[PDB]
């Protein structure tokens, strides 16, 4: 019987009593990246993250920070490998940017060839270490020129444009490759993207933030989320079709929460907490597993969703061999009402729920995930058995998948020194305390997880946060940024992977 | 009789001898600018030189520096009028960023208001100071889905965005600006951008420089010249047809060099220095004064040289009503034979002729211009005599036009310290040995001449070299850009204006 902490202090950090032999035989543990936080602008086109973060430079971080040089992973590509050798990983998480390999973004109008053979290197370097890795083909790194045509994900243009890139990706690198993920968590680009314009492009309603360009934020998530969901499936059946002699595996990345009860003793919290479940993962999953979205959304949302015709839905049930999904944190949900008609009106109110980490008498949900120095009421707080309720839900309610955890990790503060940010013993905690629950999980529920895939392999630009906060195993000094060194946590990985 | 010196020392900066009293009572005095360098990317979307400082670090300045912030005149703008103001100038030359009223590109995917507004705010602010604006529309900063989309200048699209984007800023500016510049330097974007890549979007011949994502140096520069002088054409035609009732003046601005024999006994190094003057200024004045290219263009660039058709021809063919001539330096020319086989063939080869600062007989034709650390022997050179020859010229050959000199300057090292920088009596030297030369060929030849914009009104991000070098007549601390401080030159140029 395995017992698992939920508070602190944890005492999961003895590799004597968690450890990688805790996990089957062939179970992936790695880290992972995404390539506008590593790589640099050198050798590539534009992107809407370039495009947003110099446009507002105000939403790229509070210190203005940006990925123009971040870690530069475009020449020290090898260093990277070296920590993950270091480590003894099985598995690596990255992202290919659309704009270094297709700058001008449709494939017809030429491709970088030195683009490609970077991603060549990176791939033969870490398949020659023995790290298996899993390729995001898209981690919100749109190309300019298809925002500024025909603004992306808002039109249907999108799902040719992304095929053929992704056909190249396949043709150039599935020989190696045997794990591709499509887009990187679903949720995000038409939420923060088109309704908060928090995220690259930026697009929302004008009363939600003057300083967006264009936009809708009651409709555009919602056209955003479908034309993600067509280009995923479409991506997949080209996969499936087209390259099932390479053996491998596509699927989606969903960003997970779980969802508890503000008031578990209370109905209506109760029923936001279910409505959150269907809003947050069903937009996307229900699609995935059926072809339709959830009835709720079907009822709540109305005119403003989207139907799939016939054999759009037959193209996007099913269309995962596996789901990657991403965990960092748990909400409690309570009633809040979904004022369609105000000018303010984001897809985000239609779920009828507010989100907080303290419930109704008072109870923090667990430890502290991020610190909000602007309000401290908005301090977000994490909670380790989610990963248990999250993984057992998906069992459960999604058909058994075959699931890869391909995001896990917390932050530290981008204001401590260099001695202080290398004794990160609250990263140990959290990845270890996270660790235990889904040893557990697998255990107890039977939930097909393979692999495990802590963020981040280093420190990098943080979407939304610039260099103010630090996410890696690995620290990097902005001064001089060749060297990775492991710290603490990357030490204590170390250990849990070869005990 | 007036008399001007050639060589230091120079005695020019004394105003009782020299001072705007000397020119005609209306001509304007003033100072120049362009949006890449100055504003920043903060509220504009992206373009070729974000692009091109962004994909190719080291061409952007040795020091990879660029436009991302520079002197934030977007923030700063009313810092540069107080420049102005206390100048007591009477013009101030600034240029439109595309990419900051049409992020798109193409008008039609709409207009950011807010762009509109920053412009309107800075003409309005001129305007109440006596300051008489000179716009240029496009100081090389593409959009850069334009670049993408068909590669801008390579492709006959660009004459009708251009057109399109032209027609916003006379519809919104042209009640207050009346005099507009079209194309910024029209030699430069085909020969650096497009032949030797040293310059957005970064094209040429593969055996040219390994580096470029595309192109071919020998064909290029011609196609974008040809382009450029038909989408100049154009919007010429577009503002004198639809925009006569505001009663301004439009025309192209040219670089000006003059050319002198590298041996003024040899008739070899004749023929080229008068093959330079047809290459280097006449590409561009033959088809603005005639219709047509040069002869020995026709004959030296065979089928790579495009032809107008008769429509075209008219179009071209005295589409000015003045010309904004920039200014900097001479050279010697010499013979040079013209490898048009070779793989690394450049459009600039076709001129038959090598560019010296020295001549045969070891004279170098004046004082520093800009010292090249790297290889000394490729430092530039002045010559204050250059600007009456040009001038002259322009007059003799090109049928009397109405001129406004748009650009003059000179630069000194970033590596000064802040004190040192300020004493920049280099850059007096530099200003008023020419002023003095423009004086004496309006009085000795009488050129139309009407005005005079010294490059620049204040340190900002220099094409090419980054922030390791200033051009300002007042100074910028890159550590904190908000205030602009006149240097010793900015102060001489003060009393020269109001003696
Ligand atoms: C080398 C090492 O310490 N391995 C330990 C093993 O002894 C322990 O039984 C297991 C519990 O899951 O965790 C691991
Ligand atoms: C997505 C997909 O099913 N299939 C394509 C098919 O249209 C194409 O003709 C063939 C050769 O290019 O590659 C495959
Ligand atoms: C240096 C190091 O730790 N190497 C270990 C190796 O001993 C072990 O057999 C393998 C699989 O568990 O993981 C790796
Ligand atoms: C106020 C002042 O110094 N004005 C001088 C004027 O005396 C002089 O005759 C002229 C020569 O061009 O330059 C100016
Ligand atoms: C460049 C040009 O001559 N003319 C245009 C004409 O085509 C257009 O119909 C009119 C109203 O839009 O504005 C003018
Ligand atoms: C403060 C200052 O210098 N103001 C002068 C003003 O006296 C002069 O009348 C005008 C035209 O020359 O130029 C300005
Ligand atoms: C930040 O930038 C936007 C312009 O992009 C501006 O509208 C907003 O007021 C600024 N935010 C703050 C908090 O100052
Ligand atoms: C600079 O960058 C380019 C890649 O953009 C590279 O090909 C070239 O070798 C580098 N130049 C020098 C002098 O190192
Ligand atoms: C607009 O929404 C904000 C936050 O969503 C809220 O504070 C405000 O009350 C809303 N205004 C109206 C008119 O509903
Ligand atoms: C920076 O970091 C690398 C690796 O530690 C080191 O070898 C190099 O000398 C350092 N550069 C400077 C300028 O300190
Ligand atoms: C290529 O041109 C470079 C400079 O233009 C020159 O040094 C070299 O000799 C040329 N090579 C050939 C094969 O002509
Ligand atoms: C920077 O420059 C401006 C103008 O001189 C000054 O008012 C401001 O205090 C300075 N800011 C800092 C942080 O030094
Ligand atoms: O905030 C941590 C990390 N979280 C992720 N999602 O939750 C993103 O996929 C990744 O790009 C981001 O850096
Ligand atoms: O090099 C000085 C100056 N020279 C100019 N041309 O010669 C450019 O138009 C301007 O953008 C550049 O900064
Ligand atoms: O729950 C979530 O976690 C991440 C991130 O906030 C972790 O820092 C994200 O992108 C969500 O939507
Ligand atoms: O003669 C010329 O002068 C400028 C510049 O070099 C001055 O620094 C330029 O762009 C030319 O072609
Ligand atoms: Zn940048």
């Amino acid at each position: 019987e395995i017992t698992c902490q939920e508070n602190l202090p944890f005492t999961c950090g003895n590799t004597d009593a968690l450890n990688s032999s805790s996990f089957s035989s062939d179970f992936i543990f790695g880290v992972a990246s995404s390539a506008y936080q590593i790589e640099g602008t050198i050798g590539r086109g534009l992107n809407i993250w370039d495009g947003f973060t110099h446009r507002y430079p105000n939403k790229s971080g509070p210190d203005h920070g940006n990925g123009d040089t971040t870690c530069d992973s475009f020449s020290y590509w090898q260093k990277d490998i070296d920590v993950l050798d270091e480590l003894n990983a099985t598995g690596y998480r990255f992202s290919i940017a659309w704009s270094r390999i297709i700058p001008r973004g449709k494939r017809s109008r030429g491709v970088n060839e030195k683009g490609i053979d970077y991603y060549h290197g990176l791939i033969s370097g870490l398949i020659k270490k023995g790290i298996t890795p899993f390729v995001t083909l898209f981690h919100w790194d749109l190309p300019q020129t298809l925002q500024d045509e025909y603004e992306g994900f808002l039109d249907p243009q999108i799902i040719d444009d992304f095929k053929d890139y992704a056909d190249l990706c396949f043709e150039e690198f599935g020989d190696s490759v045997k794990y591709w993920l499509t887009i990187n968590q679903l949720y995000s680009v038409p939420t923060r993207g088109y309704g908060s314009a928090l995220d690259a492009p930026g697009r929302c309603s004008p009363t939600v933030d003057p300083s967006c360009y264009a936009g809708n934020s009651s409709t555009e998530p919602y056209i955003v989320a479908h034309h993600q969901l067509l280009a995923h499936a479409k991506v997949v059946d080209l996969y499936r079709k087209n390259y099932t002699h390479q053996g491998g595996k596509i699927g989606p990345t969903m960003i997970t929460r779980w969802f508890l009860p503000y008031n578990d003793t209370d109905r209506h919290s109760i029923a936001a907490t279910e409505r959150m479940k269907e809003f947050f993962l069903g937009w996307f999953m229900g699609p995935l597993t059926n072809g339709t979205y959830p009835q709720i959304m079907i009822d709540t949302v109305g005119e403003r969703l989207p139907s799939f015709s016939p054999e759009e839905s037959n193209l996007v049930k099913g269309s995962y061999d596996f789901l990657g999904l991403n965990y960092y944190f748990t909400q409690y949900a309570q009633p809040s009402p979904n004022p369609v008609n105000s000018t303010n009106h984001t897809a985000m109110m239609d779920a009828g729920a507010k989100l907080t980490y303290i419930n109704a008498s008072g109870h923090y949900i667990g430890p502290l995930f991020e610190k909000d120095k602007a309000d401290s009421t908005d301090n977000i707080y994490y909670y380790p058995k989610g990963i248990y309720s999250v993984m057992d839900y998906f069992k459960n309610k999604y058909y058994n998948p075959l699931i890869y955890v391909t995001e896990n990790g917390i932050s530290t503060p981008g204001d401590e020194n260099r001695n202080q940010s290398m004794l990160d013993y609250t990263r140990i905690d959290y990845l270890c305390s996270h660790l235990c629950f889904l040893n557990k999980v697998i255990k107890e529920k039977d939930v097909n997880v393979k692999g495990y895939l802590a963020w981040a392999l280093g420190d990098n630009y943080e979407f939304n946060k610039g260099f103010t906060v630090r996410f890696g195993l690995s620290y990097i000094d902005w001064n001089n940024v060749t060297d990775r060194d492991l710290k603490k946590s990357g030490q204590w990985y170390q250990s849990f992977i070869s005990p």
